[PDB]
This record gives C-alpha cells, structure tokens and sequence, in this order.
DNA sequence: CCCACGGCCCATCACC
DNA sequence: GGTGATGGGC
DNA sequence: GTGGG
C-alpha cells in the first residue's frame, strides 16, 4: 500500500498493452516495474527517484511524474473512454477469450456480456464456460474456503491410490488470504523422469473428483495436466461460487523444481531464472541444470528440497510466503 | 542505437 | 479425414 | 518499455 497509486496504474497500463495493444513485452514491461516499485521500502515523491530502480525506465518515470501532479494520467484517460479499446478490454475477462478473440468479436459489434450471449453459437466450449460462470471466476477465494478444498482433494486422491502426493501450491501455499484458484501438484511413483508407467494416472484422480461432483467442468484434459472448474458442496444454503482448478501431475523425481515453480508468484519465477543464469544455471519447471563455458546445459542437477535449488545459486532461503512478488 | 524479453500443454481452426 | 498453425491458458 | 551490449 506504500506505492499502491502507482502500482494500479502501471497494472492497467499493462493490461492494456496485452489485451489492446498485443504488445506482451511492454505488458511484461510495466509488469516488470509495477513489482520493482511494489517490494520498495521508501515511499515515491517523485519520477526520478523511481528511475533508479530497475524496470522503470523515462517513459514511466514521465508517467510517475504526471501522476504525482495530477492524481491521474491522461493516457489511461483517453484508454478508458475509447470504446474498442474498451470492449476488447473487458472481453478478455471473460475464460477462453484472449486478445485475438476479443478484438474479432468487436470487429463484428460483439462487445458485450449479452452480445456473447446472443452470439453463444460462435463460442468454442471453453468460452462457453468462461461466460457461464463469469462472476463466480472474478471472486476470490477466502482461505478458509482453499482449506475445505485442500482436505477433499487430498482425500479422494488417497482414495484413489495412497501413494499419491497431492500438494496445493500456488498463492495459497504463499500463505494468501485469498487465491483466485485452486492449483494442485500431483505425483505418483511409477511416474519419474524414466516412463510411462502408469496411463490414467490424472485420469483417475481427474474422474473421481467428478464422481463425488467436486470438479464441475472441464477446460482442457490431457495426460499430464488438466485445467477445469470444480465447487464445493453445500449442507444443505446458498451454492457456493464454482472456482477454477488447475491440476499438474508432475515426475515424482522433479518434485522440488514443480513444487517451487507452481508455487510461484510468476515474477518470482522470472527473478528467479534470472539471477539463477548469472550464476551459471539454467532453472525450469522440471529441473536445475549448470551451463558449460559455451551456453550448453549440462545434465539436471540433484534436488532433494527447495532450498537445494537456492543454494546452487547462491540465493538465500525464502519462505513460500515472501515470494509474492 | 538495437534487440531480447523464463516456455510448454492442450483445443481448435484453417487448409489441404 | 489428417495436418500444421495458432490462440489461450498456466 | 526497458536495460545490456
Ligand atoms: N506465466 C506463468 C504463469 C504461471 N506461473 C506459475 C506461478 C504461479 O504461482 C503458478 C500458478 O499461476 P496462477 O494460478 O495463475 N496464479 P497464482 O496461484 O500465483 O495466484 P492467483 O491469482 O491464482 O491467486 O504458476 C508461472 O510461473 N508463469
Ligand atoms: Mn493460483
Ligand atoms: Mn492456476
Ligand atoms: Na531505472
Ligand atoms: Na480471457
């Protein structure tokens, strides 16, 4: 809250270089600097004090500058009352619909809520479910309801085969308060980086969650990763929102480096990577690895916890809660 | 000045 | 029909 | 839009 002013409206101007603009460099630009100023301890008086920092560079520094004076930036002003910029803006809300499919759908004068409805016909299925549960996908979820969650999702895994690990990550293993979805790592022992030992193995776990009707809908479903909608049950009282799950089976053997990197935040990820190169590694979502003297990965290094892969790159241990960058 | 900007799974659509 | 191309998502 | 090169 330090710095929230300007955080919100670099956030927009992100936004609108996505969605609008489809410019995903200067999307992650301004992201890049929203996050810079965020984790910064001193309070901003002026653009080129922010200048100093990394990621935030003249443009934005003008921006700051403008802010200050004004409380507003005309820019955004001029974004706001434009009205295709409008329209593909609030299209992309929607589940299914990007850039490309907002600003097509607008082309044609479909811009709207109901003009999506009127037009269902034009939707793929993903879509289709995106506008269907609208409004419960832009609520959050309260931690308390993530618990609820937690417990069914590791208990019908149990039910399936007990040796399974089931492990929410995401925000929510970041401690939040609230989540935006629900994010699931799953492993299993006949699953490493060495076979395919078991077909079915998200299958399984995919199916049985719908058989005690806890997953609702599906997005997309394929060997290793599933992404759906799934609801908790009511006793007996108003419905509870449908929310958005996300399950990632993962070899059981590359555990730390899923673990690390599902459990985020994104941007962690990319300062991670980052510095993790400048040390001589290369870091993804499977695995650790050293570069040689020519930029050439060698093989994946041992990881047996998530402070090992700190410790290659010489980065102190930060709890999953201080990584909400 | 100029360019690189963590990346891969899954669904669907254009084209043959 | 099978494909390669692309969009959307994480 | 930015910073390294
Ligand atoms: N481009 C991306 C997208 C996601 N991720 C990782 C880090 C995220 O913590 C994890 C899950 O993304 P996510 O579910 O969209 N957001 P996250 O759980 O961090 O916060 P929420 O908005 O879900 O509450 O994937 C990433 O590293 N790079
Ligand atoms: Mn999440
Ligand atoms: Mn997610
Ligand atoms: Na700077
Ligand atoms: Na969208």
């Amino acid at each position: 809250t330090l710095n929230g002013g300007i955080t919100d409206m670099l956030t927009e101007l992100a936004n609108f270089e996505k969605n609008v603009s489809q410019a995903i460099h200067k999307y992650n630009a301004y992201r890049k600097a929203a996050s810079v100023i965020a984790k910064y301890p001193h309070k901003i008086k002026s653009g080129a004090e922010a200048k100093k920092l990394p990621g935030v560079g003249t443009k934005i520094a003008e921006k700051i500058d403008e802010f200050l004076a004004t409380g507003k930036l005309r820019k955004l002003e001029k974004i706001r009352q434009d009205d295709t910029s409008s329209s593909i803006n609030f299209l992309t809300r929607v589940s299914g619909i990007g850039p490309s499919a907002a600003r097509k759908f607008v082309d044609e004068g479909i811009k709207t809520l109901e003009d999506l409805r009127k037009n269902e016909d034009k939707l793929n299925h993903h879509q289709r479910i995106g506008l269907k549960y609208f409004g419960d996908f832009e609520k959050r979820i309260p931690r308390e309801e993530m618990l609820q969650m937690q417990d069914i999702v590791l208990n019908e895994v149990k039910k399936v085969d007990s040796e399974y690990i089931a492990t929410v990550c995401g925000s929510f293993r970041r401690g939040a308060e609230s989540s935006g979805d629900m994010d699931v790592l799953l492993t299993h022992p006949s699953f490493t980086s060495e076979s395919t030992k078991q077909p079915k193995l998200l299958h399984q776990v995919v199916e049985q969650l719908q058989k005690v009707h806890f997953i609702t809908d599906t997005l997309s479903k394929g060997e290793t990763k599933f992404m759906g909608v799934c609801q908790l049950p009511s006793k007996n009282e108003k419905e509870y929102p449908h929310r958005r799950i996300d399950i990632r089976l993962i070899p059981k053997d590359q555990y730390y480096c899923g673990v690390l990197y599902f459990t985020g935040s994104d941007i962690f990820n990319k300062n991670m990577r980052a510095h993790a190169l400048e040390k001589g590694f290369t870091i993804n979502e499977y695995t650790i690895r050293p570069l040689g003297v020519t930029g050439v990965a060698g093989e994946p290094l041992p990881v047996d916890s998530e402070k090992d892969i700190f410790d290659y790159i010489q980065w102190k241990y930060r709890e999953p809660k201080d990584r909400s960058e």
